[PDB]
């Protein structure tokens, strides 16, 4: 325990000393030079702040990782974060976009990605979705089922417009637990049929291994399956594929003290780098072709490390358990923040760990065990992914009005919010390349929330 | 397995032959005389349909349960569902409202609940929230901490307006409430505050509680301490507020269920809840007001999620190596966990039927997936393990129904993958339908962002 506390304050000092994102000023956590205590006095909490410089650094990591293969194309999985200002930053950094719904395709087109910079994935692509995608000449539509393929044939014919497709294959219980992709056994006939379709153009095969995968071997195994079948089909069908699409899954470090962690038992430890992901993928593709295009679809890695959730300590209490004779059994120091699981979904629903610190007292020892609660009704709306069990460490002097920061809060955190208890979804602030801040998403207002309803005011 | 299938089809026939909510017509599931296959051709799926008649039936069950105690006040816990048209139905049915945020208070006031019909609960009530509540003369603010109480004292003094409070106590038979040990001094201090009026004590046991003993024991704790404080402080309390938690049946075949291990079986009824509460309160006072804050029981049974079967596939495991070992039939609906949150995040069971083929045997084992990216976006709370039963005749374009989908299902939606949050339709008391919430539009989604 004392060791756990000691280790946590070693990590705290690494944040403000040797982290490319963070500094401190006046004892306050700073992000790209921006004082986060002061920022949280200018915008109402809770809100997220994103760093454009850190997104750029992440994208460079990915792109540098694939230097051994010139013919690589990188599509940001916009399901990770599709706030328009974030997408615009990713476009400016020079990569492309991946989309999982009609409205995702549309927003990518709106913000400036060309059709030939967009890949459309999904297990459900209704005819209206497919018609929209085909009419906008998307780079790829990644076909997930034979039923969807029938619609692509019929709609491409209606539009007299070529649909460019990959066939998604499940490289692997995966009949019972994997809803996506075709069985490998079905790729050959599926491809044979596409070749014969006048307006469907087979570009390659697709797979996606998973999310936050903390080892290289699954990527290597699955890529080899895809590569072996691509090679075989080239011979059997007498074709040359343009590409292979190996998906996403590059992990992000959510716990940084790798010496104390096992990525195979706790995948908050990232286990591998973008370079290890590239090495595994490229090695398997080059056993087939060095010239073929490799498409990748990273999501999490582009934005995960590039935002902080800022939330104000809004209440406090001590709760005491007594035996049946009025004698203290134990005290619990509860701190309440104005963000709960409706603001940070994965902390609750997917047992996700984020570093928690007192951004107003970043240079103070984090030396008191506390429990950290949200504002929702749910008895379960408190943060259970603690430093030790369900307990967090904050400075003993923590006060109502301090600002708490959750780090590594940029992946899958904005669109997954709700208005449970009619608490609004949060504003979002962006730090640009010059270190200046601006609001890029408003907090939901009272009006915004009732406007969807149809009713007579009393 | 053959017995699980027979039992499920027994339940299916009971839906369309012996359920006050449902009928069949032309092979289709009907809700209060409305053909749901036909309804889902008028509005884009997925969407929720609510029944005002069922809300009324549920409220009647609650109020009848408390007939032995004349002075009972019922507050709908609006966290359960605050679509304005649902709140209006509940207001028009004659009960009161409970709120868990400033904007919930405001929407309750805007739909027509008076201040004296609103209770404000919560572990975080900031000064701005408290000021709004006090200024609007709320019936109760249920005090959760000593920190909050100091703001209430200060703000009520500033406004020169009386704040009506309960003290929430956690009976330790958890983040909310004060310790019982703190009630006496807290009440003593509230009595001395010039603009705070102490109404009583408050508790809330939990959600979907499948047994009466927790309520009886928790109520007795509050009654005993209420009785004691009346003596010690020389006062008569206005009320006792015993909270919510009346369960709703999510599985109906009670003969096959253990509610204490699987709380999708309700275990008790509103009458059992009332009997326990009234039995304890009446050891002390018959004249005192009992406040109750039911949420789930008011609306849970009163909605259906309608979702179109939008894709299908067969996945075949060839021996783990080679040779057909088993086929898995996947059916994809256009609602996933961003539409029906508790099915995923809280392991919640909802009955699933093919509403387009409700009179057909549900004779085929399938797995039921949503449309999201997440490999985990499929429905795992099946009829048998993760498997569901639908007619072998099920086709893309059929309408699947999730029953009992009225509690905690609307405000918990997300726009993950930029799929819109759903529209909501209401069947009114005359059996007519209207849209009471639009589906989010594309324009809705991007309008919150600030961009060029
Ligand atoms: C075809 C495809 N291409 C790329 C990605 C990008 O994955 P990455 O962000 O790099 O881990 C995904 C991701 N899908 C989902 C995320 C789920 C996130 N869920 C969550 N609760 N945060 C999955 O792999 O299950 C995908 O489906
Ligand atoms: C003070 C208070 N008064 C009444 C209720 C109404 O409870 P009822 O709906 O009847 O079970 C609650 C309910 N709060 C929460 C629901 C949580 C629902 N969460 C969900 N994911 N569906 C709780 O008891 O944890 C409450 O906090
Ligand atoms: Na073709
Ligand atoms: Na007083």
């Amino acid at each position: 325990t004392d060791s756990i506390m000691q280790n946590y304050n070693q990590l705290r000092e690494q944040v403000i000393n040797g982290d490319r994102r963070f500094q401190h000023k006046d004892g306050h956590l700073c992000f790209e030079g921006v004082d986060l205590d002061a920022l949280a006095r200018q915008y109402p909490t809770p809100f997220y702040v994103f760093s454009e410089p850190e997104i750029i650094r992440n994208i460079h990591e990915i792109q540098q990782a694939f230097a051994a293969h010139k013919n690589t194309k990188t599509f940001f999985a916009s399901k990770t974060c599709s706030v328009m200002g974030v997408l615009k930053a990713i476009r400016d950094a020079g990569i492309c976009a991946e989309a999982n719904s009609q409205y995702e395709v549309r927003k990518c087109l709106e913000i400036g990605f060309r059709g030939d910079q967009i890949v459309f994935n999904g297990v459900v692509k209704k005819p209206a979705d497919l018609e929209y995608a085909i009419a906008n000449d998307l780079y790829l539509i990644n076909v997930d089922s034979l039923y969807e393929l029938e619609h692509i044939d019929a709609i491409s014919r209606k539009l007299k417009k070529v649909a460019n497709v990959c066939v998604r294959v499940e490289p692997n219980v995966t009949a019972f637990h994997a809803k996506s992709g075709l069985d490998l056994e079905q790729a050959e006939e599926t491809c044979r049929r596409i070749l014969a379709m006048p307006y469907v153009h087979l570009r390659g095969l697709h797979m996606h291994v998973g999310d936050q995968v903390p080892e290289s071997e699954p990527f290597a195994k699955a890529t080899k399956v895809l590569v072996d079948e691509s090679r075989r089909l080239e011979e059997v069908l007498g074709i040359k594929f343009d590409l292979i699409n190996v998906g996403g899954g590059i992990p992000v470090p959510y716990k940084y003290d790798d010496e104390n962690g096992d990525p195979l038992k706790d995948n908050m430890y990232a286990g591998i780098t973008a370079q290890d992901f590239a090495d595994a993928v490229i090695r398997e593709v080059h056993k087939w072709r060095t010239d073929v295009e490799i498409c990748i679809e990273p999501g999490r890695k582009v934005t995960g490390s590039a935002a902080v959730l800022l939330t104000e300590v809004s209440c406090e209490k001590r709760k005491t358990n007594y035996d049946l004779n009025g004698n203290v059994e134990c005290h619990v120091e509860w701190k309440f923040v104005d963000a709960g699981y409706s603001v940070l979904s994965d902390s609750q629903h997917f047992d996700w760990f984020f570093y928690v610190y007192n951004a107003s007292r970043m240079t103070a020892a984090h030396d008191a065990w506390i429990k950290l609660a949200g504002p929702l009704c749910d008895g379960g709306d408190y943060f259970h992914m603690g430093v030790k069990g369900e307990e967090f460490l904050l400075p003993k002097e923590t006060h109502v009005g301090d600002i708490v920061a959750f780090l590594d809060a940029g992946a899958y955190t904005i669109e997954s919010q709700t208005v449970f208890n009619n608490r609004p979804r949060t504003g979002v602030v962006m730090i640009d390349k010059n270190g200046d801040t601006r609001l890029i998403r408003r907090e939901d207002s009272y009006e915004d929330m009732v406007k969807y309803d149809i009713y007579l005011a009393a």
